[PDB]
């Protein structure tokens, strides 16, 4: 516990940019795109206000557009007088991917028509489309092969405090080890994480900070409408904060909280507000109506684990169950605890042979060991129960591909 | 129940079946078959023929049957075993785990075949496990997958009985003859014997 993330102070003018969403849509072969930026203000509206949105590729201006506020008629009462959508044509955009993370910069200016600037906001833009079609997850029209890993925010010394050095280090190692994707198990990350993933090129699964595993049964809170509100803020606030990052290609409703009606509702909310990315969720069986992707945890290759209510089928068999057509990407697989990863190649062989088996996120990146000092001040790696904590889960907090210090296993 | 149409020797295999001028003759082979056999309950699937590639004539006849007798699925393996002329993916000799990606008409591992993007049909091999001489190696593999996968609904082994013919030596003693033994040539030798039983019905 504590104030474990940055604290900051932001000054905004009274008439200001209160929100902006960036969307990139393409023609059939990706040779033309339209950049759409919906901009919302707070404060005093005046006829002389304008919004200019400009798009840059490095030092070259690709496109720019201006308009006064006042959005199209929405309904019987009209439109949003306090919003405006700028549409910019991009010919031959340089596409973003984890293979080549080409980015543009979108600059959003709020100003007067006489030309005085009120304020500017901006973001990195990666031109890329995410869509599921005919059973496959496609990125810019091509089927993804996810070489992912789950990664909690952990530092042997700082605990849950994340710094840019550590983040960079993680990313570089991941890339150096042929990973192209990361799942934010199981909560939204420190903001800079996304920025780095954008720039270095890694596909991200952004996940709501909702996990209620210790309930009995698991969906006890998630099926309870009295808890919808609390859950709702965890999902909606994430999307509102992370939706312009190209690195995020999928949203997740959380982790191990069964399957409740709250899930279905939130699933729909997101589909409705941001159609650009698929929504997944493993709870209640990994293939419920609250997920666009079959995303089991620890399902085996050829061997079924037919537990009641929430069986874990062989993933090969899972894809072809009667009526099933979705793609399958394991939210967690190959539990790397200690001397592990035996049978890892069996997943890869399956991934390569079966088109709808699109990969997975290994569990997980780094051991969650903490440093302790001995009587002589000599440091040592501690785990569950080492702080007098009880009850505890002993070494189960160490499941990573790397030691807490980043040395590889 | 399968119509009497097989044109394997053509090049490509659908040369005739894709030609409208052969549609009347194929049509009879199919419609006359349905008219005669439609009241038999043991008939649960109609088959358009065997190894005739995939031609538009097949599409037409598939549709006709469907219109005339909706009570039974129609299958046809020609052209890749999963064409628009079959209600069942019905490959011949597709392996269990191993893919055989021939161009145009690959033979996917059957488990993989089932979940190809957009595929939803059941899979029943029209032919599998070629029981030619000392064989049937790997049979259990098929069974194990048929049991584990709902949509893997079995197949028909190739085949029941050896097509060997009886001949007599000078001393009047009989022996089993195969291709060529009649001075028939060209011929395909022992290829006519692929049964689970000998011609006299003695088992292998
Ligand atoms: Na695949
Ligand atoms: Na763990
Ligand atoms: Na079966
Ligand atoms: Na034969």
């Amino acid at each position: 516990s504590g104030i474990f993330r940055d604290v900051s102070l932001l000054h905004k003018p009274t008439t200001q940019i209160s929100d902006f969403h960036v969307a990139t849509r393409f023609n059939d072969d990706f040779s033309r795109a339209v950049l759409e930026a919906e901009v919302q203000m707070c404060g005093e509206l005046r006829d002389y206000l304008r919004v200019t949105v400009s798009l840059w590729q490095g030092e070259t201006q690709v496109a720019s557009g201006t308009a006064p506020f006042g959005g199209e008629i929405i309904d019987e009462r009209g439109g949003y007088a306090d919003r405006v959508t700028l549409r910019l044509n991009v010919e031959n955009p340089k596409l973003w991917s984890a293979e080549i993370p080409n980015l543009y910069r979108a600059v959003v200016e709020l100003h007067t028509a006489d030309g005085t600037l009120i304020e500017a906001e901006a973001c990195d833009v990666g031109f890329r489309e995410v869509r599921i079609e005919n059973g496959l997850l496609l990125l810019n029209g091509k089927p993804l092969l996810i070489r992912g890993v789950n990664r909690h925010e952990h530092h042997p010394l700082h605990g849950q405090v994340m710094d840019e050095q550590t983040m960079v280090q993680d990313i570089l190692l991941m890339k150096q080890n042929n990973f192209n994707a990361v799942r934010c198990s199981h909560y939204p990350n420190h903001p800079l994480w996304y920025t780095l993933c954008d720039r270095y090129g890694l596909y991200v699964v952004d996940e709501a900070n909702i996990e209620t595993e210790g309930m009995v049964p698991m969906n006890r809170l998630t099926d309870d409408p009295r808890w919808l509100p609390a859950m709702s803020e965890r999902v909606t606030r994430m999307v509102q904060r992370d939706r312009n990052h190209p690195s995020v290609i999928i949203w997740s409703l959380g982790n191990e909280s069964g399957h409740g009606a709250n899930h279905d509702a939130l699933y729909r909310w997101i589909k409705s507000v941001d159609p650009s990315r698929p929504v997944q969720y493993e709870g209640g069986g990994a293939d419920t109506t609250a997920t666009d992707i079959i995303c089991p945890m620890y399902a085996r290759v050829d061997e079924d684990q037919p537990f009641p209510a929430v069986p874990k089928w062989s993933i090969k068999k899972w894809l072809s169950l009667p009526g099933e057509t979705r793609p399958l990407i394991l939210c967690e697989y190959a539990h790397a605890m200690g001397n592990s990863l035996g049978g890892f190649a069996k997943y890869w062989q399956a991934f390569r042979q079966y088109p709808r088996l699109q990969g997975g996120f290994v569990w997980d990146w780094v051991d969650q060991s903490l440093i302790k000092y001995d009587e002589n001040g000599n440091p040592w790696s501690a785990y569950g129960g080492d702080f007098g904590d009880t009850p505890n889960d002993r070494q189960f907090c160490m499941n990573g591909l790397v030691f807490a210090d980043r040395t590889p296993h």
